[PDB]
């Protein structure tokens, strides 16, 4: 089986702007969990090919991952903030759909989960 394409990260069909929230998404929230120790797993989309991972686009349809995130930022890909949480959420709970709880990548998510919400209820005021 082939890698899927990954997720669109640039329409110059969409509307395009920058906000307090989404570029506090880019600057605090994103480039805070890509430093982690545990967030380069998450950095690329899952390389099924690479990996031999012959099940996970059998399961997983809504890929996401935090590279992806960063261009759609830099891009202005997002309109709203909770279109760019709606993503982090997505990843996390991929890994969570795929992988049987506790096992090692399932506790990374978590740990970056957890650092996520926490940055996430620093949210600047909103125009
Ligand atoms: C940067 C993305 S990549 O695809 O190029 N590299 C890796 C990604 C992923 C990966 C990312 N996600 C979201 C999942 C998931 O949900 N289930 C299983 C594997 C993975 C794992 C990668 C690796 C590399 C080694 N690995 C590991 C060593 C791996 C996992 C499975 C098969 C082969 N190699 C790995 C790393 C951490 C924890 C456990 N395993």
């Amino acid at each position: 089986l082939e890698n899927p394409p990954p997720p669109e990260t640039s329409n110059p069909n969409k509307p395009k702007r920058q906000t307090n929230q989404l570029q506090y998404l880019l600057r605090v929230v994103l480039k805070t969990l890509w430093k982690h120790q545990f967030a380069w797993p998450f950095q690329q989309p899952v390389d099924a090919v690479k990996l031999n991972l012959p099940d996970y686009y059998k399961i997983i349809k809504t890929p996401m991952d935090m590279g992806t995130i960063k261009k759609r930022l830099e891009n202005n890909y997002y309109w709203n903030a909770q279109e760019c949480i709606q993503d982090f959420n997505t990843m996390f709970t991929n890994c969570y759909i795929y992988n049987k709880p506790g096992d090692d990548i399932v506790l990374m998510a978590e740990a970056l989960e957890k650092l996520f919400l926490q940055k996430i209820n620093e949210l600047p005021t909103e125009e």
